[PDB]
């Protein structure tokens, strides 16, 4: 039988970055589209896009290090090590899916070591020589590491983009991760709010951001532990929309009704203009109610 | 309602002391004998103990308010969500470091937006006289120039021997001290007839670490999380597993996880046990046995 998390919102992680979730909301100016890559998963359990089963693998990056053409990068493997396979994600699992940002990165030998030297605080920015799917990514701070270095880079804050093209950091923007003909055909699919009222829930998560869009707040489309617990259960999707209450456990309130869609996505109808969702408590829990049809009409949630 | 361990296989799950992938499992001959990790503590009916937290997103990280004193900086420690820190709930807030007698190589941010990195400080925390999580409070080299009562967030980068020099190397199986501290989860110890604890081993960036980058805890991530989630009760003195070949979907060894969340094999008389095993098999709950349950030897 299907079933989501017993686990109250505030002690889950983001599934796009590893922080606890802060808020939901519903967004008018980017509620209209998003395709995050990480996050990505059905309700039967089938991880898409760049999207790891482990809060652990989000936003690292493994490679060996090269020198070419005046230029540093990293020939990407898996986070363990294993070889990056093209046809199957558009990056290595776990890859950052922050668009058109620069990414300053803790990069450390994946070998026993004797001093913090072998430590480089390195800078992946997303221009030319940016390109995941190809297996390669350019990155400052790698001058004095030496070819075929084997390492792991783990992401500590990003900022604006070098080149000038964007003032502040869009969370909601995903990076290109190639130039080919089929590249968007590669990716995890757009998610659409589907009509009768509603719109996508986002939970929201702090990171260390500079110069923030929306400050230090980045969304996602379900928590990671969400995530997990799909692969693991491996439940059939049994209608079209999976009907949640999100319950408050210490007040015994039913707060509001939610559909979690077979595309791994949750929306709610927001009351009249409203913040939807965003008022909730963030320590209630989901429960799966029953399997209902796309045209089921929910109760609004919200002031 | 009946107890489950996660279908997942090891090698995509994470440690549940430092946020990295399972590389191996291993017995020890020096270090096997008591264990008191404060990470990775939970009942198999999914009481969370020590520091231990849902999410490995809280794994290895600090929240606090910058204090300047004479010659000394330091936070005092919230919960990573801001909330306060009760020493009636844990000896520590949750998800903060269990990697003892050493120095912490940490990133601290601020928790209110900012527009540069020069608000990104590289902190280093002692284990000394003004090392007191259980009271509230840790020193930090590195907070000088931020402002008394910024609010920030440190994460765990890397670790190297004590700053003191009381120690050449980072010992991965030693734990802080804390205070005496309430809420210690307790020692875990092997039971007897031939078992030996299971650790679940990982790298993390360590400087001089005794076992190079590896660091052991007693159970995935994901299984804590899991036990929490599904509050099975435990209906026996230990749960009997098989690991299962990933091709043959085969057993490949038995197990026993104990009701305090540490898991025991029998190994071969040639001693590395589950070490030869595949990383990317998974665990299956057999049947609830005694305490006596005589396991058939693993390994080589």
């Amino acid at each position: 039988p299907f079933s989501v998390p017993n686990l109250p919102l505030n002690t889950l992680s983001n599934s796009r970055v590893p922080s606890l979730i802060r808020s939901m909301m519903v967004s008018r100016d980017h509620g209209q589209m998003v395709q995050f890559q990480n996050g990505r998963v059905t309700l039967d359990g089938q991880l898409q896009g760049t999207t790891p089963t482990s809060a652990s693998q989000l936003c690292k990056i493994r490679g060996s290090v090269f020198h070419a053409n005046g230029g540093n990068g990293y020939n990407l493997t898996e986070l363990d090590g294993s070889p990056y396979h093209a046809f199957e994600s558009p990056a290595p699992i776990g890859f950052p899916d922050l668009g058109e940002c620069d990414w300053h990165m803790e990069a450390s030998p994946t070998t026993q070591f004797d001093t913090g030297d072998v430590i480089k605080q390195i800078n992946v920015k997303q221009e030319a020589a940016f390109a995941p799917h190809l297996g390669t990514i350019q990155a400052d701070g790698l001058s004095d590491v030496s070819v075929n270095t084997n390492m792991i880079a783990k992401l500590g804050w990003v900022s604006p983009a070098s080149d000038g093209h964007r003032g502040n950091v869009d969370p909601w923007v995903i990076p290109r991760y190639g130039s080919t003909l089929t590249e968007a055909a590669q990716l995890a699919p757009p998610i659409y709010p589907p009509g009768f009222g509603e719109a996508i829930v986002f939970f929201m998560s702090d990171f260390p951001i500079a110069h923030g869009a929306n400050g230090l707040s980045v969304p996602c489309t379900i928590p990671q532990e969400f995530v997990t617990h799909f692969v693991n259960e491996q439940a059939p999707t049994r209608g079209e929309a999976a009907l949640l209450h999100y319950l408050d456990p210490d007040t015994h309130r039913n707060l509001g009704e939610f559909k979690l869609y077979p595309e791994g996505f949750m929306t709610c109808v927001p009351n009249s203009s409203g913040t939807g969702p965003q008022t909730l408590p963030i320590n209630g829990v989901f429960v799966f109610v029953s399997w209902v049809s796309r045209f089921y009409q929910l109760k609004p949630v919200g002031t």
